[PDB]
């Protein structure tokens, strides 16, 4: 059976590091509304006149998603100006950040794990195989009014930002709570990583060696862990079934005589061929309303990943925030983003508590007819002695005067326990 | 008139509860487009082949919906491996909490609270109805090609997941930091609840019999307050509303003869049935469609809204949330999450400060020639005596060299009075 | 080449305003849809009702948007029940808030500012003007079906619910953590949110004139930096054009001999009427559902818009903030919330380091075999002494045992460094 005075303290922890997958965003396409629905036909192109402004609105609604892609990207990644050089020292204190940092001997100057995720994620191919020189409506005709358009900020672009978000600022003096998560004196930057989640200092610099190798080890884990990006892989495939619906569609003689405009007025008297093609142009025109739709309901859903985001590259990278689950599982300690095809992958480095015991415990000590409450942390025993520790590792230490508060009374708290303060000014008078 | 040196500080405090309702999921529902569309008619049949792929499509898109309310429910719920057992004591301090956990006299093991929003939230059940063995495809015929899906968590898997992210972890060791709202050692828990609010340890243990008395009576309220569920009920109603509309369009003549296929097919001509066969087809498929749109952007809120509440779990049931008003209004402590129809709700615990006075403060106290600031919490006047204390909870202290720094000096504060700092070296000297 | 032991510190500092504007609002619509569709004419209606419900379910989703409207704002501004008076002091310790309070001179009670922000955000027009007594009909016969609703909160009132959101409680007690950012003794309110950034009190007594002075300037120059208002201009343009586009559209004649109803029920049999008229009401409907469906779904874009102001109103102007670039990008003093036509505004006041230089720093320091860490802040040498300071202002200070703690040893921390440490009770011994 348990008791109501039984506290569990870590005597070991662990670095760990997990892996976030977010579609920032998705390919920019348009979509010639009048070339869609209407080919190489002059009475086509007037029934449709006839209809009114609905073509028109269509083309307006698809260029505004194609614009808010490129807002997307830039309000996730253009969050810093730095230009980013390089490091001459390549020792952060036995941390290796070899596989994070852009590796100088690539063509694309990418590290090592942006590029396993680079050749991991695999219409679009077809247009983009008729075009390579700058042919554009060439291209929309063969393609049916269907065109594909470049991002505004190209993978290089994209590099260089994470490259800034990353280090950025590691030559020319370090900010302690003001820069991104890379910078020269590495081992400090962590004292005062671990002491914003409740770990003292000491902790970090005792165990140097001990916390480097893990978190090491850590990171060669990622690269075999790495299923795993089926979240971005799914971007593509969705979208891409989306073109497909289109181009089949326009096969569907949807009521019609045929679905080929040029097989309606041949072989058909003129009012004749005007109910047909309008048949042709009421199918297509919905088709196409119906792709458009779905493109805005879906736009809106990548407008939200875009956003949170840009928020955790702000709350995680370029700070520590202490959300819980939010920049991962346990105590956060820093994040280290990394670029990728459609979206953004974050490194979240936590720390994870190890080796729990249960000791018993008290709400305060009874010195001399007055109660001592617990300065920070809690009161522990050990069997025989009563200590004062923390409460992220086990580390006690004798129960002085300056260890805790003096509060109330004795006979008014009831986990009282009758142990001794140790006052530490009268070995000095003496 | 008010003048520039008034404070106004609690001289006591109360504990509240408020509840917040958040719409989770909704029903899982699936239409089959070609029954809906066409019943036993082999012309309708294909005739609806002969306007494409708009059939299928609208399937797909109900279909992802129907998988995304699970993902909603997952995300929300099942954060916690946790079993729950029982836990043999039921005594927390003093503190009822018989009225949130599980009841193991019940047939389903749900908590009192829990049952009473169970029983308040009240097409569907026309098809419950006719199905209770596993006939699916025999009522989809009677109801026209609507259906609907059972979900993958069972209410009882829900109340088991409640159970461990409430409680959870009751037996084999409390961690004060790391784990759910309900632990043996639960007086001490609640010290460093109080210490996260700014409200030093004595303030709880002191008064733990008034704390406790508040919190049963607060839980008692809560019963009696639960209107109060109307947003999940008009989760129901939504719902039924949109499944009403496909139901009775299904009678609309849209531009035809009749409503009833047969009466189309007979007494009429091939070429005249066709045309009036396909002009059924053209309104029901336009209605499925707005059917379908409607539930995406509904979809969508929902998700918006499970996000939430499975954000507001990490931060304000397996942790202590510092944001304003988000957690409940007034400083928060902790809460307890119960199971609802489609949905989830949140008990918030808050303290919330009473009885203040305004009391005389000061900047800083000029001792001799030096400035003198409040280590922490602000220094105060009784009307003859200068005092030092803490801001949410009036508790005066002898103002000494151990509860002030000295920075600056005398004549450069502008708010600056003339009062004592205590030494309390002296008398050991002496 | 930059060497390990390189900490940049601040030693001067600015205090900057920023602006964000939110669109949490957009005007309030309403279609009638057996207006739009069919003017005066009896044919028409009562073929529109062979085509169901479709044209019925419209106006209930147009009417859903426009009470999600006044949720919307409630949500934002009606966080305070407070009435808000008349400060009767008019200074504040030398700050200036004339140009963000309200002015009694004016006939509408809003602040210069907020009055800057009225007068430069510009058919609803026209509906205004054929209105002005309460003939709401007649004006809906005008324009086709389509008419405009007032709003819950008049401007007056919103104006109200800013004044209690910024001061409100001025007069009748000060409190320091549970209130508006504009309260009387503002000096020591402001002491209290440096602190909260991680800079000492003093910092902001000893330079009230400098600082008031950098705040003043900085509100000036707002009043000039107010394009910048084209987030809230584009929310009456697009609307205007999602307007305009039902209107022309019922010129257009889609497949019809006309696009007028008595041009078709005369000159014409009756069979043949019938027929154009369900043309014309099959493309007036699809217009308006694309009408529809466009506003669902920008509608949900400004919900999320609603809901962020309302959150960050509660986190940024109700309290403070420490998450990073949330209430603007530095370190978060206070926001003081100003109304706006169809949105709301934030100035953000936030403090932003300046003249920053790197001075040598170490790990820890070793006094005589023992291992001597700081207790807040860093250890920094100045070329021949070591001293410690805090990270966010350089204000050196010389290294006591009240200012460190000791743990491990002198041969176990790598940079270590040989200084000494000062005990402060030796020279009361002697
Ligand atoms: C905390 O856990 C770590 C990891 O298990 C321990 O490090 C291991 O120590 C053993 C014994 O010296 C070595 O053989 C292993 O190679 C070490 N592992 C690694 C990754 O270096 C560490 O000793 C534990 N600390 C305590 C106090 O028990
Ligand atoms: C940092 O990690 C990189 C990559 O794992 C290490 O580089 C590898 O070192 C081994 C051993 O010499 C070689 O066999 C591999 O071929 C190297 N890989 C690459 C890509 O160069 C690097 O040595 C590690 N550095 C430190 C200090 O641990
Ligand atoms: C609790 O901690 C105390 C202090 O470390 C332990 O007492 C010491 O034990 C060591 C090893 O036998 C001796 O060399 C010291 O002289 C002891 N110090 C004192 C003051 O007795 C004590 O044994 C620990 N209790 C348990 C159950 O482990
Ligand atoms: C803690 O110390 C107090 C004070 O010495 C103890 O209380 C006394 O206990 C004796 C023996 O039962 C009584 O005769 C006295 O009258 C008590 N004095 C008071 C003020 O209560 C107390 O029992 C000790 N507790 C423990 C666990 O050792
Ligand atoms: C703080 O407020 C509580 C609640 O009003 C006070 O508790 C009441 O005290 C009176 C007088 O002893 C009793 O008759 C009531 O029954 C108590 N109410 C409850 C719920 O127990 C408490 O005394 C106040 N504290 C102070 C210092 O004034
Ligand atoms: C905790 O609350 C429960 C429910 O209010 C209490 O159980 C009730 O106790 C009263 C008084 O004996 C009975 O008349 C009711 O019939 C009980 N209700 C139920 C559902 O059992 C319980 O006694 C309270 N426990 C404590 C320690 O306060
Ligand atoms: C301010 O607090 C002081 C300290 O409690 C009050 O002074 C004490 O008053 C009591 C009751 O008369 C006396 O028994 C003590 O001897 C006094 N102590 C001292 C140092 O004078 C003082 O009266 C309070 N002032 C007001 C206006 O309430
Ligand atoms: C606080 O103490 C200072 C220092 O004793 C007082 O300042 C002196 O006041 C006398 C009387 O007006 C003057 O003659 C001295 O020249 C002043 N000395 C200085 C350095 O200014 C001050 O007035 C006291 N303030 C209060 C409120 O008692
Ligand atoms: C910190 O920066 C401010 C602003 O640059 C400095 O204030 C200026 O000081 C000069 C010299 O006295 C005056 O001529 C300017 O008019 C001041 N500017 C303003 C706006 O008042 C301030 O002195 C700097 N502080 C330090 C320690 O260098
Ligand atoms: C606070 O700011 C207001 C507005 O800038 C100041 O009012 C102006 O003062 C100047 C100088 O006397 C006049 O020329 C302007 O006509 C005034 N404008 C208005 C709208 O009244 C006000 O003086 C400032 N107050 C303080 C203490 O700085
Ligand atoms: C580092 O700070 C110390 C302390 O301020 C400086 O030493 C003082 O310098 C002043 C000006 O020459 C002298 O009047 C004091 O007597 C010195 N105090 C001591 C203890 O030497 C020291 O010069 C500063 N070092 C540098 C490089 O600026
Ligand atoms: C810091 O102080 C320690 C202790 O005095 C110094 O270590 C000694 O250095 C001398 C000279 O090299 C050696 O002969 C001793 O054997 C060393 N003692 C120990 C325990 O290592 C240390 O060199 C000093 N460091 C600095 C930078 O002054
Ligand atoms: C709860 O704590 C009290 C006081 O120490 C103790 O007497 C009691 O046995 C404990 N309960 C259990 C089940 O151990
Ligand atoms: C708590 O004590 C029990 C009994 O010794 C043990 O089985 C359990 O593992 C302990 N809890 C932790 C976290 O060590
Ligand atoms: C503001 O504070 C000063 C200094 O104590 C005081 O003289 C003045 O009367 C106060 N103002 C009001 C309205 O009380
Ligand atoms: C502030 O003082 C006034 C005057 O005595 C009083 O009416 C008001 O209630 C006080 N404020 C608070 C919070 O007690
Ligand atoms: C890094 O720090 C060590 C220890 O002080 C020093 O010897 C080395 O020169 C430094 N590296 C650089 C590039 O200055
Ligand atoms: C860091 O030192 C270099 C060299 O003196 C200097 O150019 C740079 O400006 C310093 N960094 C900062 C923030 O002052």
């Amino acid at each position: 059976a348990c008791s109501n005075n039984s506290i569990a303290i870590p005597t070991n922890f662990t670095i760990s590091v997990t892996t976030e997958i977010l579609p920032v965003s998705m390919t920019k396409t348009s979509v010639d509304c009048t070339m869609y629905i209407c080919g190489d036909s002059t009475e086509c192109s007037n029934l449709l006149l006839q209809y009114g402004s609905f073509c028109t609105q269509l083309n307006r609604a698809l260029t505004g998603i194609a614009v808010e892609q490129d807002k997307n990207t830039q309000e996730v990644f253009a969050q810093v100006k730095q230009i980013y050089k390089t490091p001459p020292i390549k020792d952060f204190g036995g941390f290796n950040f070899s596989q994070i940092l852009p590796d100088p001997s690539k063509p694309s100057k990418r590290s090592f794990i942006e590029d396993l995720l680079f050749n991991k994620v695999t219409f679009i191919k077809q247009y983009g195989d008729c075009l390579g020189d700058i042919r554009d409506l060439i291209c929309a005709q063969k393609f049916n009014g269907l065109t594909v358009l470049p991002p505004l900020l190209t993978d290089e672009m994209i590099a260089q930002y994470t490259s800034a978000l990353l280090a950025g600022t590691i030559c020319s003096g370090w900010t302690p709570g003001a820069g991104p998560p890379l910078q020269i004196p590495f081992p400090m930057q962590m004292a005062y990583r671990f002491e914003g989640i409740g770990v003292t200092q000491n902790v970090l610099y005792e165990n140097q060696k001990l916390i480097a190798n893990q978190f090491n080890s850590a990171i060669g884990k990622i690269q075999d862990s790495l299923s795993a990006l089926g979240k971005l892989q799914d971007v593509v495939n969705q979208n891409a079934q989306a073109l497909n619906f289109l181009v089949k569609q326009l096969s569907s003689n949807c009521g019609a005589i045929s679905s080929v405009l040029n097989d309606i007025l041949s072989r058909l008297d003129k009012p004749e061929a005007e109910v047909q093609i309008q048949r042709l142009i009421q199918c297509r025109l919905q088709s196409l309303q119906t792709y458009v739709t779905m493109m805005l309901i879906r736009a809106a859903e990548y407008r939200a990943s875009a956003m949170l985001a840009a928020t955790k590259m702000s709350e995680c990278v370029l700070g520590q925030s202490k959300r819980v689950d939010f920049c991962g599982k346990g105590y956060h300690l820093m994040s280290f983003p990394q670029s990728a095809p459609h979206g953004v992958v974050f490194l979240h480095v936590t720390y994870v508590p190890a080796q729990e015991k249960n000791f018993t415990t008290a709400p305060a000590i009874c010195h001399d007819g007055k109660a001592h409450f617990p300065r920070e942390g809690v009161f522990v025993s050990n069997g025989t002695h009563w200590f004062v520790t923390q409460r992220n590792f086990y580390e006690p230490q004798i129960i002085t005067t300056d260890n805790t508060f003096v509060s109330g009374n004795c006979d008014v708290v009831i986990g009282i326990v009758n142990n001794t303060v140790y006052d530490p000014l009268q070995p000095e008078l003496d």
